[PDB]
């Protein structure tokens, strides 16, 4: 293992990764990463990036790990390796309170839908919606999506369910918005929860992460950390 492990993350996805008022990194990803590093007995430097630059930066060795709500998908496994699951992550639509919008082509054709560049939601939205007449608009960071929704530039926005819920819907800025329909289920696109993204050849680093995460889950540190953010089981199955 390196003495310093460099972890990239996109700090605009509360409550998993964001910045406090002084610019320090906060969220459940941060806590998980810092707790794993503690147990791996390495130093960890967090590195902020747009989400869609994370996997390119990992391939170029500018970072060594990604902890950024990075969903474990089949396509991504072709390019990088993953730790064991850190938590589950369903996708879901948000729109203005009272809107009839559903995550269907029939409901969304002609409306403007925000998605994060590089995400599984952009992959899904591009294939099923954008080609068929939905104005799918891709954003560099998720904060910009929420803002464009509250200004009425967007009709709806597709992102991880818990990020939307805890990072926006339950905040003042999303008081007048809600989920539009239930979770969009599509195991192909959205993957099997999130994990630490790693280079394929870094078997020893993956092993160290996987073992730290088992240890912090076994002794109950996971749940203590998660209760700061969630009143439900974020881990899943
Ligand atoms: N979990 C999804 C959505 C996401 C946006 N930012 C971080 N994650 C993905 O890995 O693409």
């Amino acid at each position: 293992l390196p003495q310093t492990v460099r972890i990239g993350t996109a700090t605009t996805y509360a409550p998993f990764s964001s910045k406090d008022a002084k610019g320090e990194f906060i969220g459940f990803d941060i806590d998980l990463g810092n707790e794993m590093c503690k147990r791996m007995q390495v130093k960890c430097t967090w590195v902020a990036s747009d989400f869609d630059a994370l996997i390119p930066s990992l391939k170029a060795k500018k970072i060594d790990a990604i902890i950024s709500s990075l969903s474990i998908t089949d396509k991504r496994q072709q390019e990088i390796a993953f730790s064991d699951k850190l938590y589950a992550a369903d996708s879901r639509l948000i729109a203005a309170k009272g809107s009839p919008i559903q995550p269907t082509l029939e409901s969304l054709k002609g409306k403007h839908v925000g998605v994060l560049q590089g995400s599984t939601q952009e992959a899904y939205a591009n294939d099923n919606w954008r080609t068929k007449g939905v104005d799918v608009v891709a954003y560099a960071n998720q904060d910009l999506i929420y803002s464009d929704l509250t200004a009425g530039r967007l009709d709806a926005a597709l992102q991880d369910e818990v990020a939307a819920s805890e990072g926006f819907l339950k905040q003042p800025a999303g008081k007048e918005y809600a989920f539009a329909g239930p979770s969009v289920k599509d195991k192909k696109y959205f993957g099997d929860g999130t994990g630490v993204g790693l280079r394929k050849d870094d078997t020893e680093l993956k092993a160290a992460f996987d073992k730290a995460l088992t240890e912090l889950r076994q002794d109950g540190t996971y749940d203590k950390m998660a209760k700061k953010y969630f009143d439900f089981n974020v881990y899943g199955d």
